[PDB]
């Protein structure tokens, strides 16, 4: 169920590799790449590079590892030494260690204390007193000194030493012993629980120490074996909100699963939408959140996170078994709880859920691949297929084989079969584009309804959809309008139970009857309720909410709501509070495009809507909402339209303006703007912000599209530009972002 | 040579199918949908859709023809009748034409006259009176008035009329006259003339038609199995020519592009697996706008967008399951003897593309390759692999050697560099030394000293060169050297100053024409004049878009083309002048790769990345020529909009259309918003702006088209706004908006 958003170089980030991921209390993540080092909000990336003339610069732009301490502050380790982040001036601090005329590398940083480091460079590890800015080299002892450290990782009052040759080490921070726990290189180290440490090696797979028993487990790759690891080079390692263990091989993702001691395999196929966006992992780390990143070698970063997806989309994918086509039509549940799914040049999917198997039924044969509506006959073992210029084909499920009906061999008056109803006695109702058609099976016969009983003649109008309720009669529904029907024998009749009312003559797509009797129909111009008691009639548009007025399916859940897809989307309606709560394609939706016919409820419950780009499935009842709702930080100050930096020459900056609580603005620094942010990974960039410049707005203003601000000509006094921001599942932070602006008068 | 933009649900397009496709004198581009018409401006959607409650909005959501007429006017036909977009209220009027109760749809609109249309519906044709603001169906013959058309096209004084069973009808304008034009029955989508001997008929079933209606004489152009140069379908929905004199055919199954001589039609199909290929299988619509892009509507796929300038720069990259690169992340690409192109790649193998038969062939091997060299005399190519040794592929016979550690004296068996010595063998540049091998005696030689016997500290070596005056540069991560070669001994020459770039990190080194040494290096790159000994430096801050230079070609005018870690720069050392590209531009991405440029010896050059090869000519690289005038599109007041004929009482007119505005002394707090329609350029434009009167200066925006104003002193001034394309390219005349400021 574990699907990919990708940020990489389109996205801003300076270059492809990330070789280490952290974050810091801002929330800003830091990507250490080949090219850089990437500070990342969410919106935007800000590249640090090296630059000759600025010794405020980062030392060398080929970054190893960046390292948040146990007080917020960001350490990166580069070719040319150890840097600390000043966030602050927004500058760095680089420090040097010199052995034999060379500046040594910085491949790994752990916390001792809160004021010291341990460093490992290639020719040894060495110690950063923090108070002091030095390196300090005779510290440890001569053994732990001459260790060449492919991997720290912090557990307690204990630091794991991974090594290339001479396998696991630990020191103890409080006693400073140092001693082997238990050949290959050591990649990363893992604490999951005090009875279980896991190892990742180059080559010699994952192992998993108890350091109680001191008892071990070796996990290597089989190709017998489809559960075992992908590889036995693995590259990192992280744990999950949920407890699960990732893990980062050469060749694809593998989580372990507790119950069976077994793995599942995640790859990277570049067709597959959603899939990893390059095989071989190199860092893994989750988040304040929860989320789950993960960095490639030339695919940047791959991210997850569960709320992410709730909505579960089938599509194609090109040469393997899938969905044989993203336009979608009809969806419907056989008593085997397998899915039949009609697609527009794909022909007819059979779906097995649970296996994930699909099955095609397609031209050369049906007739046609355009499929419009279908009906299940479980007692005959017939699947029936109302297609688009192609007629009605009957498969055989046992054989395979299959029985097709047009204009050219049959007595079937119109090719184009939008609706397939068993009558009650035995025969089908075909809702054609000109005319209601009963298909007897026994006599293979076709015959055009003109007339009613009474001889009322039924106009020639096209049938889109049909639909029997609970009193058994059938609603025919078009582009023309609505009717409504009883059955005398093999007759029908107008049953004159809807008002007379301008709804009977709109563009109708769907019908539904509510589990309490109130029906449902879905219509270009909205949707409307019909009670039978009161013959009362309630129609809602998208000046009550709804997010488009074309409303395709409807779909109740256990609650009584509906759920009906749209040009824009999925609403779920309320009829009791009358309120609706929308989502789109950016919540993870197929599309904000669905599709005629394509919906299905299946008996336990889950729903599914298709659209232009596959379909969508979810369970209404179990869906969650992002529940974070993080600060706003404040990311630029300009004046007249020139970025403003701590300490230049406007005297306005002594810190980061993130940093920063109260400016003051000399009486000429009369135009100036501010842009900020918010850094929530789950709703990406979909929040919404408010501010007032508290003292000057008379009223809070929202922002979708940008994130910037300007303000001009102020009267003298103090005021404070307040900022907040809600998630994409509209939920505010309550406590806004402030920055104190004193506006100074003329004298 | 044909690729594709997408504009579609995710862009803003209201719903995926667009029916028709039109333009107005604002440079904005106008589809009719199956839910909302929509005006599009190069940076934003404006959707128009039906509201019960507004009868100033649109009469239905399901709109069928967009027709822009001679005075720019914009006339949308819907499922209810004909409605005019208002361009000075931002509204509509809606107009209904009832027979038989229902109201009639309007699927065609053409211009008799300035002020009256030729409107078509189910039930026959009409006319629309524009000043009377009325249908009227009592003014042409029966003939005319009872015929059901499929397609309306203006040519000069004639209205060629397609219809559903009854083929090709033409009407004049001045003499009233409608008549058959040439006596299939299949029904007639589209009408276009290319010539006054050549008109163009798409039909649903019986394919293409070429009439000559001079000569009255036709051809049919139709589908076969057999032939793939036949026309894609049979079908055929839309057609439009280019600006390049060719037909382009939009049918069921295709895009098809007439060749003419050839006689025939080059097909461009949906394939989701292919990088720039049509969004969807039905090309219902297409349109040339008046920078001579194309834009093809489809039913499901929105719309899909063309201008050779967005294809100056092409893409080859892998296509699954079709012949191409196998693989995207490359490194070396190398010409041989026969002009084919060898190319490494990360995982796919070496690559060899035979520029003759067009085809890509791969051959598989630790898998990275570094280095390739090829022996035309003993037809051999050379491999070099991060971790895997040496290989050579033997060419006749597709066998291949493997020289490693453990079946070999090769020290390390990480190669980056291969060069020929001059006297039989080959110097292979590792990462711990420089390596001699001798094919004959297959023996590596480690070359630890000179024939001083001072020590080759050389380590860590990314490539090597062979200058004109046949001495070998040696560079790698930890700097760069010059060495003499005296038989089978190197020895130093001292020909570089003391300079600190002899220690950088290097990626290439190139010998221009003109003698000068150019390199590569991670802190920009530098130039070598052997003559004065002088070195000159170039970064990021003398206008290179990023410090990571891979790779240096020539081109026939002696600029520099450089590929970086931030797109590809093109740089005149006469000059200094930066001219940069970027992933933005058609480029394969912004990150290209270590080792990966070639200059073929007819002038093609080629440069490859993270996601594919970019190639093109320099000499026949075109830049977007087009500066359209910035349009003001929207006025806000304390951050509500304003509209014509509001409670504020500025605007009576939209603000796209009014030369001046009044702001009463309460009216302090506006903003103001501007756009540029340059479809070649997206959204990749830079503004420039000036409250003249008050401003201090102009500003400019790349990433915002919104300036704020507030408390303003009484007076009047002119806002003035124009912008540049993404080639830097601006348009000198400015847009002007009067305000006045009034008093207290």
């Amino acid at each position: 169920q574990i699907t990919f958003s990708y940020i990489s170089i389109n996205e801003g980030l300076s270059q492809s590799t990330v070789f280490s991921i952290d974050q810091d209390k801002r929330g800003n993540m830091w990507f250490a790449t080949y090219d850089g080092v990437n500070k990342y909000d969410g919106y935007a990336f800000t590249v640090y590079q090296h630059n000759e003339d600025d010794p405020n610069s980062i030392a060398n732009d080929i970054s190893r590892i960046v390292k948040t301490d146990s007080q917020g502050r960001v350490w990166i380790g580069t070719r040319d030494g150890l840097s600390r982040y000043d966030e602050e001036k927004d500058i760095f601090q680089n420090f040097f260690y010199e052995k034999n005329g060379k500046h040594l590398q910085v491949n790994g940083i752990e916390e001792i204390s809160p004021e010291q480091l341990l460093i490992s460079t290639p020719e040894g590890l060495i110690m950063f007193d923090i108070k002091e800015s030095k390196f300090i080299d005779d510290s440890f002892s001569t053994a732990m000194h001459k260790t060449i450290a492919s991997t720290l990782y912090r557990q307690g009052d204990q630091i794991y030493i991974g090594t290339s040759t001479d396998g696991l080490y630990t020191y103890s921070i409080t006693q400073k012993t140092f001693e082997k726990v238990i050949t290959k290189q050591i990649q990363a180290i893992l604490q999951q629980s005090p009875t279980r440490i896991w190892v990742a090696t180059e080559g010699a797979g994952l192992f998993l120490i108890n350091p109680k028993t001191k008892e071990i487990k070796n996990y290597l790759h089989s190709p017998s074996n489809p559960k075992s690891i992908s590889s036995n080079y693995i590259r990192s390692l992280a744990m999950d909100s949920q407890n699960r263990l990732w893990i980062g091989t050469f060749n694809d993702l593998n989580i372990y699963h507790e119950g069976t001691d077994s793995f599942a395999s995640y790859s990277s196929n570049p067709v597959e939408n959603g899939s990893l966006s390059q095989r071989s992992v190199r860092s893994i780390f989750m988040d304040s959140q929860g989320g789950m990143w993960l960095g490639t070698y030339f695919g940047g970063l791959n991210y997850y996170h569960p709320i992410r997806n709730r909505f579960k989309n089938i599509r194609n994918i090109p040469y393997k078994n899938s969905l044989s086509d993203n336009v979608v039509s009809c969806i419907v549940e056989d008593k085997d709880k397998n899915l039949w799914i009609g697609t527009n040049d794909g022909g007819l999917n059979l779906y097995n859920p649970i296996t994930q198997r699909f099955t095609s039924y397609t031209l050369q044969g049906i007739g046609s691949n355009n499929i419009k509506a279908v009906y299940v006959d479980e007692k005959k073992s017939l699947v029936y297929i109302g297609t688009h210029a192609g007629g009605l084909s009957i498969l055989h499920r046992n054989s395979g084989q299959v029985e097709n009906f047009n204009q050219r061999n049959s007595q079937l008056v119109n090719e184009n079969v939008y609706a397939i109803l068993p009558d009650g006695e035995g025969n089908l109702w075909l809702g054609t584009l000109s005319a209601l058609v009963r298909f007897n099976p026994e006599q293979r016969s076709f015959t055009t309804i003109e007339k009613e009983k009474d001889g009322t003649p039924v106009v020639s109008k096209q049938i889109t959809t049909l639909f029997r309720d609970s009193h058994k009669r059938l609603w025919i529904g078009g582009e023309e309008g609505l009717s409504v029907f009883k059955q005398e024998g093999l007759d029908i009749q107008k049953a004159s139970i809807l008002p007379v009312s301008n709804v009977t003559k709109l563009f109708t797509n769907c019908i539904y009857e509510a589990s309490n009797g109130i029906i449902w129909v879905g219509t270009r111009e909205g949707f409307y309720c019909f009670n039978e008691k009161d013959k009362q009639i309630k129609r809602y548009n998208t000046t009550n909410g709804l997010p488009n007025n074309v409303v395709y399916g409807i779909l109740e859940d256990s609650f009584g709501r509906l759920w009906l897809s749209t040009n824009r989307g999925i609403s779920c309606f309320n009829p009791e509070t009358e309120k609706f709560r929308n989502f789109t394609e950016s919540d993870g939706l197929q599309s904000n495009q669905f599709n005629t016919a394509s919906y299905c409820r299946t008996s336990v419950g889950q729903m599914y809507f298709g659209g232009i780009n596959g379909i969508t499935t979810f369970r209404p009842e179990l869906l969650l909402d992002n529940p974070y709702t993080p600060p706003v930080v404040i990311t630029k100050l300009q004046l007249f339209n020139k970025v403003v930096r701590p300490d230049d020459e406007t005297g306005i900056l002594t810190k980061n303006i993130s940093e920063t609580k109260s400016i003051t603005l000399k009486s000429w620094q009369t135009a100036f703007s501010i842009e900020f942010v918010v850094s929530n990974y789950i709703s990406g960039q979909h929040n919404t912000f408010a501010y007032k410049l508290e003292g000057y707005d008379k009223e809070w203003y929202y922002l979708t599209d940008s994130r910037t601000v300007s303000y001009s000509n102020l009267p003298q006094g103090t005021y404070q530009f307040l900022v907040k921001a809600a998630n994409s599942d509209g939920k505010w932070n309550p406590i806004p972002t402030a920055l104190e602006i004193i506006v100074l008068p003329i004298w």
